[PDB]
């Protein structure tokens, strides 16, 4: 019973120093556990790829998995209060049953709400904010075990949602909702980079509510374009690429059965926004990930930089996805303060092969003020990274106020707060 267990992240490339994952079965136990522990980090669903959740030797790694997972919809207010351990699959199911919906979802629904918003998680769409952007309140169990509630309108709120878990344990969050809506998902193959000029690029990325490009960085250009269209908006013709003949997966060769329905068949928002169907339930994945988030105005220049080193990127690549994100108010969001283009890389799980490629890619993106996704693999030096966040000092002041001893600051966060 009392023997050491090995705790890892989802992909298994990160092994935590913790010999047990503490799962308090009451809020009273959680408050006592936090108050009584010298250093704490929280584990969500483990879909980070780096040491963000690592509490260091002697540090406590805790989870909310032992507490009831509550999803409490207020239909009249169009809000939902959700436990921080609730995953988006369940959140979406429950709000949909109440006739309501989120404006966006990530690619795969089986990821915790608190863990997702902690790092700047997003989907696509030029007018769609990050997942954090719909949060209107957070409830934190702070270093001494007491609760602090921070709501939109509070001067502190800009640092309170996407906080890298550095303010305390987010026990619940409240999110704003809109009426449930229907969508169609239309996939296309072969969009050239040649002739993808500023106007065409803008048109393509704005052609539906959420648009992604996929490429293997092998033949020039893009292998796929995914349009997730709301049925309550116009769909113009899309001459720029060929309509897909078969159901597609982001990663060539992987099973398209795993993916959400295509060929433009209408279905509910939560069955179209993710790339992956709720029924697909992998307990781990053999992949690494990196993603770089840049000012949207640099999209073509960045894409051209990548194209120039495509022979370097391809050998260790499963797939690359290009997305857009609306400017984020959250101080630590990689989309902070600016409309954003994101370039995501799903790598083969070969750390030694991938790291040199990551470094080369980062060098290529320096001219475009690229901020890495906090949950993914990156090697941007700490000082250079701090320089990319205008309101970092404001964030550090907030963390200092809520957690003066840095109970929730680990090595990962310490590099950011330095
Ligand atoms: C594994 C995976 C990852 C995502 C994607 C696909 C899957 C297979 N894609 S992608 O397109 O393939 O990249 C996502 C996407 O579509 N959009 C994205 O922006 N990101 C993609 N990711 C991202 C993955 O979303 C994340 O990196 C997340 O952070 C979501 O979080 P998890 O809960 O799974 O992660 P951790 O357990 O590692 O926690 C992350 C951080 O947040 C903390 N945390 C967790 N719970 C809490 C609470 N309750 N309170 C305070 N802090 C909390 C951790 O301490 C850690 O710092
Ligand atoms: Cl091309």
């Amino acid at each position: 019973f009392m023997s050491d267990i090995t705790v890892t992240n989802w992909a298994g490339n990160i092994t935590y120093t913790a010999k047990e994952l503490l799962r308090p079965h009451s809020l009273d136990a959680l408050r006592a556990l936090v108050a009584d522990s010298a250093r704490v980090r929280v584990l969500g669903s483990g879909h980070s790829f780096n040491e963000i959740a690592e509490p260091g030797d002697g540090g406590v790694l805790l989870s909310l998995a032992g507490l009831p997972s509550v999803v409490d919809v207020d239909t009249a207010a169009r809000t939902v209060r959700v436990g921080g351990g609730v995953r988006y699959a369940e959140l979406a199911r429950v709000v949909h049953a109440r006739g309501l919906a989120l404006p966006n979802m990530a690619s795969l629904p089986h990821i915790s709400v608190a863990g997702s918003v902690a790092t700047g998680t997003h989907g696509s769409g030029v007018g769609n904010g990050s997942l954090a952007s719909v949060v209107r309140e957070v409830e934190l169990v702070t270093a001494d075990g007491s609760t602090v509630v921070i709501a939109r309108g509070d001067e502190r709120f800009g640092g309170a949602v996407t906080s890298l878990g550095a303010l305390g344990v987010v026990t619940s969050l409240t999110l704003d909702l809109e009426p449930a809506y229907e969508m169609e998902q239309h996939v296309f193959t072969e969009l050239p980079l040649a002739g993808l000029d500023p106007a065409t690029f803008e048109t393509v990325m704005a052609a539906a509510y959420s648009v992604s490009l996929f490429t293997d960085w092998r033949a020039p250009g893009f292998r796929q374009v995914w349009l997730k269209r709301r049925t309550d908006r116009p769909l113009d013709g899309f001459p720029y690429a060929a309509p897909a003949a078969e159901k597609m997966h982001p990663v060539p060769g992987m099973p398209a059965v795993n993916c959400t329905e295509q060929f433009g068949v209408p279905g509910p928002w939560h069955e179209r926004l993710p790339h992956f169907r709720a029924e697909f339930t992998p307990s781990s994945g053999a992949e690494l990930q990196s993603e770089y988030l840049m000012p949207r105005e640099h999209a073509l220049a960045a894409l051209h930089a990548m194209d120039a080193i495509r022979e370097t990127l391809a050998p260790v690549l499963q797939t690359c996805e290009i997305r857009t994100v609306a400017a984020d108010a959250q101080w630590l969001s990689p989309a902070y303060g600016r409309d954003t283009v994101a370039a995501h890389f799903t790598w083969v799980e070969d750390t030694a092969a991938v790291l040199p490629v990551v470094r080369r890619l980062e060098e290529a993106l320096v001219p475009f003020a690229a901020r890495p996704h906090w949950g993914k693999v990156f090697t941007v030096p700490a000082g250079e990274l701090r320089a990319l966040y205008p309101r970092l000092a404001d964030f550090g002041a907030l963390a200092g106020a809520l957690d003066p001893a840095g109970k929730f600051t680990n090595a990962f966060v310490r590099g950011v707060l330095a």
